[PDB]
């Protein structure tokens, strides 16, 4: 889209949270940078408030999706970085199993060169001896895919995923994440087909920094949509074929798959595009071949 212009090279990157969980008031502060093309974020949170009622790793999905890697066969299904510079608004409702529930509200905008994320947060019914107002859930974090689906009566996207949080004694706390992200300007978004992203996070801490925080990396990649696309072949008697290929693929491995239809060992194959032979030891993107193009078989 024309947002994601805006996402070329490093991003500086503000959050700021206001939160209140069983009447536990609290405020959080972060600040880092994001780099789509490496789909990478890095923040580092401080509560201001003092200290933090509840577990930092409860905290990660919540504290910018936008920075996510879509590769290029993807990039009509990027909602977020559509939305920008204007913004979206997340919602998401988490429930904590055998225990309470998140609601949070933010805003994902660009002010100038900044990208934010501004964010309410309540939680309610929270166990005082539970995982997460007991501080039992280990300092750690899990690999997850990100399920995205578009709302086209809503202009929206529809979001759901499930976070495992491990505790110390083997087990596992489920959040089961219910997301939905919405423009904030009147322009068209891209409303994506399905697919997913594969979210990873690792947390740390500053030994400098008294004050209690967080220091959160994220790699982020879209998937789920192939990368593979068909292409057509002639064959020796002037028959069409079609072959299912990625751009990475060898013309080793194209004769390879026309082998499996065509029953021609590879060794005995000359393919040929745009009266071009076409040597196997490059790969079809190494001759600039897009999609649907056409190749010949021939001896």
């Amino acid at each position: 889209s024309k947002g994601e212009e805006l996402f070329t090279g490093v991003v500086p990157i503000l959050v700021e949270l206001d939160g209140d969980v069983n009447g536990h008031k609290f405020s959080v502060s972060g600040e880092g940078e994001g780099d789509a093309t490496y789909g990478k974020l890095t923040l580092k949170f401080i509560c201001t408030t003092g200290k933090l009622p509840v577990p930092w790793p409860t905290l990660v999905t919540t504290f910018v999706q936008c920075f996510a890697r879509y590769p290029d066969h993807m990039k009509q299904h990027d909602f977020f970085k559509s939305a920008m510079p204007e913004g979206y608004v997340q919602e998401r409702t988490i429930f904590f199993k055998d225990d309470g529930n998140y609601k949070t509200r933010a805003e994902v905008k660009f002010e100038g060169d900044t990208l934010v994320n501004r964010i309410e947060l309540k939680g309610i019914d929270f166990k005082e001896d539970g995982n997460i107002l007991g501080h039992k859930l280990e300092y750690n974090y899990n690999s997850h895919n990100v399920y995205i689906m578009a709302d086209k009566q809503k202009n929206g996207i529809k979001v759901n995923f499930k976070i495992r949080h491990n505790i110390e004694d083997g087990s596992v706390q489920l959040a089961d994440h219910y997301q939905q992200n919405t423009p904030i300007g009147d322009g068209p978004v891209l409303l994506p087909d399905n697919h997913y992203l594969s979210t990873q996070s690792a947390l740390s801490k500053d030994p400098n920094e008294k004050r209690d925080h967080m220091v959160l990396l994220e790699f982020v990649t879209a998937a789920g949509i192939t990368g593979s696309m068909q292409i057509f072949v002639k064959t020796l008697t002037g028959k069409t074929i079609t072959l299912e290929v990625e751009p990475s693929d060898t013309i080793e491995n194209v004769k390879a798959k026309i082998q499996d239809k065509e029953g021609i060992p590879p060794d005995q194959q000359r393919l040929i595009f745009a009266g071009k032979q076409l040597e196997d030891g490059r790969t079809l993107s190494d001759y600039n071949i897009q999609k649907e193009s056409t190749l010949h078989l021939v001896l």
